[PDB]
């Protein structure tokens, strides 16, 4: 089943009502999935859901830019990770009952804004979030609406996984691949077999396609499989305790501990859209 309220729309799968999921209208920002009742995401105690800012947790929305840009005159003017996060979305409706299916859009229109202002570049979003017995997928269409401009923009999922321990946490199927390192501002291969956590950790890992499962695993056990289509980038991101300590949305102050995100996206450069040109990308979430 399908529930509309003011704030947000809940999917719950019909085979068994326990598996759900939550997507707040501002951002179109998923915040939880439960499957079988368990939790898939992070979500921060003291995360805002009243649109006052953007949501501590989930799977925030990053466009058009990820990061803070210094080099595109107007890029260069939004805050970081962009203005999608940042504006509430609207409900287009349902478009399948199983598995529960239903799509948001955003246009400059309805969009911040403020940001728009900053910002005033024509597009239209539309998200679609579908919800199986064992997965979640959430794809995105971008449109250039404009009839003169060339549009420009990056996407990102900045998704929240759910963890039990950290420290406890490995990687998978990023071996050997080239990242930039945000932290240390260099770039190089990552020889390590798996992907461990003992510190704030900030990179940009290229190159993964549809072909490469992400897993995270622990105790042997393989809780997380993250695939994708068409955003050949992941960030992996964990704030550590400082950079947590230094947000006040994020709580518990030990809640690093719970979460890892890795996040895919097309961010390494821009993409470009001719008018009335679209691309298309999604990620999915899933268990094997
Ligand atoms: O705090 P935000 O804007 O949600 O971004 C989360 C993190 O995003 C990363 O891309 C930045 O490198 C971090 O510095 C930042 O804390």
């Amino acid at each position: 089943p399908i529930k509309e309220t003011d704030k947000e729309v809940v999917l719950t799968h019909p085979a068994d009502e326990t598996t759900s999921v939550h997507i707040l209208k501002y951002g179109a920002t998923v915040y939880s999935w439960k499957l079988k009742s368990e939790e898939q995401l992070w979500l921060s105690t003291a995360a805002k859901l009243d649109g006052s800012k953007p949501v501590r947790g989930g799977i925030p929305l990053v466009f058009p830019v990820f990061g803070k840009n210094s080099t595109d005159e107007h890029l260069s003017k939004l805050p970081q990770h962009g203005l999608a996060r940042n504006s509430t979305w609207e409900f287009l409706g349902q478009t399948k009952e199983n598995p529960p299916t239903v799509q948001f859009g955003l246009k400059p229109e309805i969009a911040n804004p403020e940001l728009t202002k900053l910002w005033p570049m024509d597009y239209l979003l539309i998200l679609t979030v579908e919800l199986g017995s064992d997965y979640l997928k959430t794809a995105i269409e971008v449109e250039n609406t404009s009839s003169s401009k060339e549009l420009k923009f990056n996407w990102l999922f900045h998704t929240y996984f759910r963890i039990e321990d950290i420290e406890g946490t490995m990687v998978s199927n990023l071996a050997g691949m080239k990242l930039y390192d945000q932290l240390l501002k260099e770039s190089y291969v990552d020889k390590h077999p798996v992907v461990t956590f003992n510190q704030e950790t900030d990179v940009i890992y290229q190159n993964v396609s549809a072909e490469r499962a992400i897993q995270i695993v622990d105790k042997g056990v393989q809780i997380h499989t993250l695939k994708r289509y068409n955003l050949p980038d992941t960030v992996v991101w964990n704030p550590w305790i400082e950079k947590s300590q230094g947000m006040a949305d994020f709580e518990p102050k030990t809640g690093y501990q719970q979460m890892i995100c890795i996040e895919p996206g097309h961010v390494h450069d821009f993409i470009s859209l001719a008018p009335g040109k679209k691309w298309n990308a999604y990620q999915l979430l899933c268990k094997e």
